[PDB]
């Protein structure tokens, strides 16, 4: 209790995103009061996922991340049963109604190369698109198909570097980097 990471997450991120990240950690047996770095990562991942869905058209994306585990699996069943795409192994983040594929969003504190390899080895049915962002402004997507336009993607990298900057200004970034 009483971690600077917790008060920064509550001050930096959206109240709804903080609430959405708290439920996800509660449900998966984690405690944002103590597991404060994973609390900051869950909030960051949520925000990026929400800006990404805002980058396309109105009915472009279906948001999977940010729903309770049971409701998230229900909507992918409807997506699989009306489109014909195969059921993803683990839960993804989005679905592309324009490109007809699921999307896996990733935010990393390392080389964009390593994370995607990790995210690719657990989805052997490589039908799901994988998209990595980085806190240093680098990105990395499947088949070089970065899905969105450059302006929407650049907005994501800008916000990511602001979070890393605010984290470092409070001497929190060093603990956040050497923990992923
Ligand atoms: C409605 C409720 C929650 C939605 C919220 C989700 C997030 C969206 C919020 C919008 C407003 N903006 C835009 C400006 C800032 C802001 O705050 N953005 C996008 C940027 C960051 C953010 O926060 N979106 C997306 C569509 C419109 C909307 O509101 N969520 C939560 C998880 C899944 C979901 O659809 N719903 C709807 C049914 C299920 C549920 O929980
Ligand atoms: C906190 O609730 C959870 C939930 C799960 C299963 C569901 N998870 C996802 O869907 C997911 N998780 C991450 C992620 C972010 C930081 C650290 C880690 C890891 F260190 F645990 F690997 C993963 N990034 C994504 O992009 C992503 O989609 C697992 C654990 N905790
Ligand atoms: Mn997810
Ligand atoms: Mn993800």
């Amino acid at each position: 209790r009483g971690s600077h990471m917790e008060d920064f997450v509550r001050q930096c991120f959206n109240p709804m995103i903080v609430e959405l990240a708290e439920k996800a950690m509660k449900e998966y047996g984690e405690d944002p009061k103590i597991e404060t770095n994973k609390f900051a990562a869950t909030c960051t991942h949520l925000e990026v996922c929400f800006m990404y869905s805002d980058g396309g058209s109105k009915h472009r994306f279906e948001i999977i991340e940010g729903r309770d585990r049971i409701m998230a699996w229900t909507v992918v069943n409807s997506i699989c049963n009306t489109t014909g795409v195969e059921k993803p192994k683990f839960l993804p983040d989005l679905y592309d109604y324009k490109e007809n594929r699921f999307i896996e969003i990733g935010v990393t504190r390392r080389e964009v190369h390593i994370y995607y390899l990790e995210k690719a080895n657990k989805i052997k049915s490589e039908k799901t698109h994988i998209h990595i962002f980085s806190f240093t402004g680098e990105e990395m997507a499947t088949k070089a198909d970065y899905t969105l336009d450059e302006e929407s993607r650049a907005r994501i990298k800008t916000r990511l570097f602001t979070i890393r900057q605010e984290m470092a200004s409070r001497s929190l970034w060093d603990s956040f980097r050497q923990s992923e």
